[PDB]
């Protein structure tokens, strides 16, 4: 649908006078430390994204920034562990009321062991997601149209999920154990900045 | 050493009017479901402990649990993970101000990937723990003295090493992500009891 | 192909005075104690299926539970050591006169190493069983078409199996073979609801 | 203690007018096809033991053979699984009254992953059986005194393991488990005969 | 694409009165002592095939023997230490004149990890093999037609690749090399019988 | 396309008096010491390539040696620590100013884990090349029109992606490493003809 | 023997006007982002040492760094890269003449796989050297004399080392191969640094 | 013992007109086109041994290699598939009349996984081999005296293991079998030689 793409950060907040906003980013791979924040997209649940790209030794984005400091909002996820990580590494503030489809989906979809987007959309919502056969320079100067209208199919369904899920998890009496686990998952971001990545805190060994 | 030896239940908290107390279990195996707890051991952090045995298919033990459910006093475990678990199964309350050796081990030890009991009272006190060169049926009517010096050495030198592993996470400046992690640590117990024992909740695969 | 849908019970077993029906289920997943048992489908070997949705907390189903304690018809299973598992945990009686068509496979189809239904169905009746609704949400409140048709699929063409499997067994002289492991599946089935269902109880290791 | 040596059969049961009867074998390998039985070892629960040295083609033993037939004697293997199945190939007739001490060890000692015969005889009767530092013929016309005294040692003590997990089959409450696993159990090493000696009949895969 | 199918054994010899012969089987499975002798193939190099049924039990083929055992005639496999093992267990008579397609294979074509017969005859020949879509039934007393013309397809190459093969020896200088693997053939297949089937015998390990 | 094909060696440099040449080779195999080089492709970036057929045994190459051997010229590989083995092999002479486009791409497509020719040329260029449907011999006397159109693709692109990673390279700051990995890359070659071929040199283990 | 401990740096280079300097590191831990370097040891190859406490937060070692930088001072390493990514992360300066013994017993000691500094002292000097019994805390304030002791031992040996390796690279002919290695070294080491330490940058796969 | 060390070859065969040699060889290691042959050990069986120091880039030995072409006398090795390597790619002949006793253990000792030298010594002749604490450089102009004796051990024994396997091959029936495997040993030498060290060329895959 539409989807409006900007340099540097929104010009303001009047899409996003909502509580809740779906979040996702793209980088240069999945290691924070070496493969910087290319660009982030946002939806208010309405049909239509935000793309706004972020510029090589960008520090600072105000108006987003805010939008992810707001304890009122909360941010949806799919996997939020790593967009947390990244977002936090970036601009230096991690988010810390959010939601992620993944753990519900681990939480709830307990007869599949597929927990990936495209699987959780075709099973819940009977959407084709379409994922491209090819990767491609998320630092590029002019996103292609193609990797445009990719990057707003990944924020344009976590409302309806996130409702969904949210019923499945009140039927199966699993509300406050997701509840939990969505507080701690911004430390266990935070635990991958450190050098965790690789560890289960928890396991013992 | 002073071991005081009682069925089903403590005879009073007179010994436990302290800002923390070490707590450790003894079961027949690591299924809570199937394995009973068997034997709970504790210790005020002086030179004297306390050992309860706990009978087949007894359900309560009032000033235990009161112990358990008191939030004024931090109740110190390693691998509070299996403890808190068989714990809430067996009693039906489960403890929410923990703190975990073997975590603030992963935290601060890094150095090493030995993280057990007997290597970190090893490496922080020159105290050697001698472990049994055989297990044992824990589900004896009649325990047996070694029984009894290895069940109350257990929990002897926790109060020592949660002394030191917060001098080492103020040195390292990890107190907040051991404090959350402490927090999640009785849910990732739930976790466990619910069925998601071999799951890292967390893990992208 | 006839499918009659009922909620918590057959009406009667006037459509089941018969020498064998063939049985399957439905769960949100492969652990019982977790996942709840949502379908349970019946056939008679005859054109037409029966597919019972179980409510969650239901206890009992009396006139389904009466024909699995009725020793005088064969239960008939493809992986049986599940079925039984989660029927003795549901409704706390176990079947002790059945058959199982992946057995029989082993025992049988030694020229391969898939067992699966339906790789059988497809070389001994050349009939082509379908999926993707393998993996949906069992606990809706109203079934899909496209679900009780493929939960029907499951049940319409064990009898055909049992038939073929039995002349084979006869054949290669393994009666008494098939007739033991099928003695003792119940009690397999056992061991994994008392907590050995990741041990292989006759293992030297 | 008191070994009784002998050529290809017992002299007469004079010995062994018992309700159970301690068992072992002694072959050149672990393959029934190409791996000849060299030795049985037979104990009446006292002192001593039989040590029968089986010749090479050697197809009868009728002694033996009436012990392994006699459904009134409790046959007691430490995992029956194999002696069962050389003791079957050899002199064709297939115990079905058996007791095996590793099965009672896996349904019974489930706090440890260690069920050789000697953790076994050192936890249950603090006895240290002293195993050969090598390996030797056992197909030898003349077995040595160490032979033969390893040999011995490894009946000795059956009986006595035998009541002990008798007790804790009672107290755990799984005795009509380990039932239906021994009356399964010479179909298991029947199977093996055959050729499912790597195969799991009852796995998923 | 003549096809001639017997019970039992060749009417006579009269259309392999030739110096090589391609042959291959079938059976019940990978285990000669488990899984029988079902179809017995040849080929004399022309455009047409001889199906050969061996029935349950049947201990001689004297004119398929005699064949097997004329050493002025060379066997040609693909794969032949299991053809070969399965020969000898069932008619006693191990040959001593062979060729191997997958030896010849291993030596030449080097260029590649995949040396099927499929795709085998598909590089040099340019012969697109069309394999089942499944197993099936060996020991049925009536073969389907494409049963026969499946079982006729995988002989009736051999000779045109051992010819390639040869000329790929000989090109590469490996003639003694192939031929001292062609004499350890059949004393490989024998070590299988014996019970080697899982040993590299010269592996250090 | 025009593609010149010649026998032993290029008739003169006329066409390679030029900064940057793309080559590579076709081989019997992995393993220089046993997999004789068969075919060198070379190509000066205008669209057309010259294939060289290498005669079993050869030992000189006069005008190809010189190209290689002249420092002003980078010699473009994908995966050039194979080619510049077998070529030093072959012809005596180790290239010692090269470009690699895989350690490039390990060096800029951070984003993802497929660094294949066929991956870049179609993510990079939306170029489609079409691979072997099967192995080839390479060592035929006369080679095939698809042999010969399938040895051009391979270096007909080399050029446009060195333009492009240099590109890359320059952006995220990584000339130097690349340089210094190029610089190594000959005596990494050196070191596989030596008999570290399976080692990682750097490795702790 | 004689250990000098200094706070921060040396106090002048007096004792460091010599061709090649033995040199080792202590830190946290294998992360050098995460885990800071604590200790630096030195040695003129003489039966002293010298031992460089380094605080938490330092910058500056100005006469350390001198000799970091002294490209007419060979560095003496056992396993280079994690001491060179370490000093260069820490000091921000990457030495670049370079000595290390495990690349030279990979490349010399050929008849093991055993590269350790333990082995190889123990085989090349008949020196015994004595691993600590555990680990420690580096970061402490005041190191322990055995402490002091085992790091100054870990310094006083390479230069015989680096003798004998160069007698052993001089003999087989390999002197020019490790000279390109330790020239690579340091950028290996960056590599490591920049995010690829999990990567081995040559390898196919 | 008595042990006469040469260098090059020995003077002359008179103590060498026996029929059956023990032969060995060190090495720098395990690949003989890196690592060169430094010593060849015999002994005819008696008291003595010979150790015979080959020079690097010797390639002619007269005596010695006179009596490895001697059909008339067996060599007997352990584990001759790597003696025989590095001899004829030494020397450029290679033996064809071998006995080995791994081989040999292999088809006997069907009781244990355990097939070194060591151990059979062990099992066999109650003989206590003493192994070097250590690796050294058999390359090393003078060889200690330690060294020496550790190198005649390896042939001592030999002919005393060679009678003791030849009684136990004529006792389980397997001469046939031996004498096969032995006749085609010597070309799984010459495989290993040309390249196929890592292929098992007698398997599926």
């Amino acid at each position: 649908t539409e989807i409006r793409v900007h340099q540097g950060d929104l010009p303001n907040l009047d899409n996003y006078r909502i509580d809740a906003v779906a979040v996702d980013t793209e980088t240069l791979g999945l290691q924070p430390h070496r493969d910087r924040l290319c660009v982030v997209q946002l939806s208010s649940g309405d049909g239509t994204a935000d793309v706004i790209q972020i510029a090589k030794g960008q520090k600072s984005a105000p108006n987003l920034v805010r939008l992810l400091s707001d304890r009122d909002i909360t941010k949806i996820f799919h996997f939020g562990r790593f967009d947390l990580a990244i977002l936090a590494h970036t601009f230096g503030v991690m988010p810390d009321v959010v939601f992620c489809t993944k753990i519900a989906s681990k939480l709830t979809r307990t007869y599949t062991d597929r927990h990936g987007l495209k699987e959780i959309c075709g099973e819940l919502l009977n959407v084709n997601i379409s994922k491209q056969q090819q990767s491609s320079d998320w630092a590029a100067e002019t996103l292609s149209r193609a990797q445009i209208e990719y990057a707003a199919s990944d924020v344009l369904y976590l409302h309806r999920l996130k409702d969904i899920f949210e019923e499945r998890l009140k039927r199966e009496e699993r509300e406050s154990v997701a509840k939990a686990c969505f507080q701690f998952l911004p430390m266990r971001a935070n635990l991958d900045l450190l050098g965790w990545s690789e560890i289960d805190i928890f396991a013992h060994s």
